[PDB]
């Protein structure tokens, strides 16, 4: 629990930007979301400079399997 610095994770970060304000709100293995790599890019590059992400479609590859254990799919 960390609330000083560094933008938030894939999933939550993805449930707030592709997960919109919260049209699940208790997921589990359901979609509610679906966005291309345009939104899972700029969504890695917020969290970019502070994920351990390995590029752009490094961080996207990581941050869409990581939406799907959500609600928002992801396509490339």
């Amino acid at each position: 629990m960390t609330f000083i610095t560094k933008t938030p994770p894939a999933a939550v970060l993805l449930k707030k930007a592709a997960g919109i304000e919260s049209g699940s709100g208790e997921p589990n293995r359901n979609k509610v979301a679906t966005i291309k790599r345009d939104k899972v890019r700029e969504i890695a590059e917020l969290k970019m400079p502070d994920l351990n992400a390995a590029s752009i479609e490094a961080a996207m590859r990581m941050i869409e399997g990581t939406a799907r254990s959500m609600g928002i799919v992801v396509e490339d």
